[PDB]
């Protein structure tokens, strides 16, 4: 929309517009089995309050605006994406009217990282400016980091170190139950860094069924309670609602949990 | 000086003054081979202008009261300590003259743990004020971690976890050089969350020989920087010139410390 374009040009790139591209929140990076441009969006990197957004949807113009006259596919990497990184609601909505028409038709896939549970909830908050994307044959939920390459070449692809670094040395446990309104199979998985609870049975994400991975990293695990021989509790911070899980070893989760946590405490900025 | 005891006792310790002992900076632990009460200050613990003065000495009165009428030992953890944890010249006085006089003298020995550059370069700063400790005999410098044994048993010994945390899997380079205008033998020490400079050779400390300590959190490794084959450059977050070392195996030296920033860039919040 180049009415949106020319009102971010009255002014040229500023220096705050200038660090959008150091801190990597939408980059160009490698091409797709398909033979297609492929672009990131890391959402953690986005803060809601911290950065403008009017800058981030017209720093995504500039990248996109070379490319988008052709074919091109969009990995959207959710890994722990949370309320910290929404889009408010009128902001969410500028991304429907500030790129042309055919720039939303040349997207010929978009691909789902780790997606979780409070990405579900805002699909589901945000139900209506989304049935676009519901149901859609672009739209594709990555079940595991092994099945991206099914799209894009392992070497062709770029995801934040970090977020890669979330895969390795899991004590994973299977067969975990994580007790609510609605009980539902989880695997529980502890890294030195975070623990990561995956849905075991798939949900429905705008109209798909795919597979949820919340992601805790140690320095958000305030309250640690071990319940019962089969049970025990996480409390998140800022999220208030402890989560409870069950487990036949939940003597050997809850010890492998604290030592994460404690091993993250030692080393700290004091 | 009971005029503290007064002043402090008409308003008391309603509310922050509790949260003193929540972060313990200064605790009793343990039992000296001598048979004291041995105390200790995390000196890294306390950051000045967040944490009253006034309060935390009042602390260190009430947790000392019940001892120093006999003899006693005291602690000093060094351990990274810096310009955010000193004391200012008001505030450092005010420790020679609230106390007791017996309390003061019935201090059997101060042992003082990883003393650093900066430690010995306040130290000197303030020569004015810490006179009396110039040669003090009570004064005894830990050499290395092991010497303390020579004081304290081991299974009395209770410094902080993060500090012994420092002494573990650690990669060390001996016969290193400092580059300065005065060059100085050095070992450079790398672990898994931080590098430590520790000095092969003695300097003057409050007038004793003793080695120091300089630790330096991978958090706080903006730029490493290989020179020659033999030399490279160590930037450090808010210290503006950069350190300098030689070194027959600096390649190797670079290639460890940039490897355990990384790792803890992979661990950083959103
Ligand atoms: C806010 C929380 C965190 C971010 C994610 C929020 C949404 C939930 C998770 C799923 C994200 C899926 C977004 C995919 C966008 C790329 C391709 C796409 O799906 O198609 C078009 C979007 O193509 C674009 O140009 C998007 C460019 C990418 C920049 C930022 C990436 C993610 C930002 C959040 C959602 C934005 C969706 C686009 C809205 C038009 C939409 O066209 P339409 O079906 O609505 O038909 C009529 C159009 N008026
Ligand atoms: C007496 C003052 C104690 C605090 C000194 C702070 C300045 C830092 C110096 C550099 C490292 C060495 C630590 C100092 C050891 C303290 C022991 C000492 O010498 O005092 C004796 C006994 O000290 C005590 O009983 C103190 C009890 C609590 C100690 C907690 C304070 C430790 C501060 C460490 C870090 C401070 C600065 C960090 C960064 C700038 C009594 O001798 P005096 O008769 O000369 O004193 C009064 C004369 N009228
Ligand atoms: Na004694």
């Amino acid at each position: 929309k180049f009415e949106e374009f020319m009102t971010r040009h009255q002014v040229h790139e500023k220096e705050e517009f200038k660090a959008l591209k150091t801190l990597s929140i939408f980059y160009q990076a490698g091409t797709s089995k398909a033979g297609n441009p492929v672009f990131y969006y890391v959402a953690r990197r986005f803060k809601t309050g911290q950065i403008n957004g009017d800058l981030l949807i017209y720093h995504v113009l500039l990248t996109l605006k070379p490319y988008y006259a052709k074919p091109y596919e969009i990995v959207v990497d959710l890994t722990h994406t949370g309320p910290s990184n929404r889009f408010k609601t009128d902001f969410l909505s500028k991304w429907f009217v500030v790129f042309p028409g055919f720039a939303y038709d040349n997207v010929s896939a978009v691909y789902i990282y780790n997606c979780n549970s409070w990405v579900r909830e805002y699909t589901k908050y945000h139900e209506r400016l989304l049935t676009g994307l519901k149901g859609s044959k672009r739209l594709v939920f990555i079940d595991c980091p092994g099945k991206l390459a099914e799209h894009i070449e392992h070497e062709q692809q770029k995801l934040p170190a970090a977020t890669l670094a979330l895969e390795e040395d899991l004590k994973v446990f299977h067969n975990a139950l994580k007790l609510a309104h609605k009980d539902t199979k989880v695997s529980i998985k502890v890294g030195s860094t975070a623990v990561q609870v995956t849905s075991a049975e798939r949900t429905k994400v705008l109209g798909q069924s795919v597979f949820l991975n919340d992601i805790y990293y140690a320095s958000e695990i305030e309250e640690i309670c071990l319940v019962d021989e089969n049970q025990f509790t996480l409390t998140i911070a800022n999220q208030g609602t402890p989560l409870t899980f069950m487990h036949q070893e939940c003597e050997a989760i809850v010890q492998s949990i604290i030592h994460i946590r404690t091993r993250w405490e030692l080393s700290q900025p004091d």
